[PDB]
RNA sequence: GGCCAAAGGCCCUUUUCAGGGCCACC
């Protein structure tokens, strides 16, 4: 599990953006940047 | 434990069903 406050807060932000839409990746997980970015993309559609 | 999803490493953006950058892999 991830603990770095910069990674957590950015991940939380991508999520916030998501559950702010009209219409889910675990932020506490160990993942490369491309990996987490990939899941958020897919998840954002749709959602 | 592993079985699937995502995934080169890292970074920026509400163009966010998306756009962009560094580095590496000739
Ligand atoms: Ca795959
Ligand atoms: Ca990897």
């Amino acid at each position: 599990t991830e603990a770095d406050p910069a990674i957590l807060s950015r991940r939380q932000k991508q999520i916030d953006y998501g559950k702010n839409t009209a219409a889910t990746p675990n932020k506490y997980g160990k993942y490369s940047r491309r990996a987490f970015d990939g899941m958020v993309k897919i998840w954002r559609k749709s959602m």
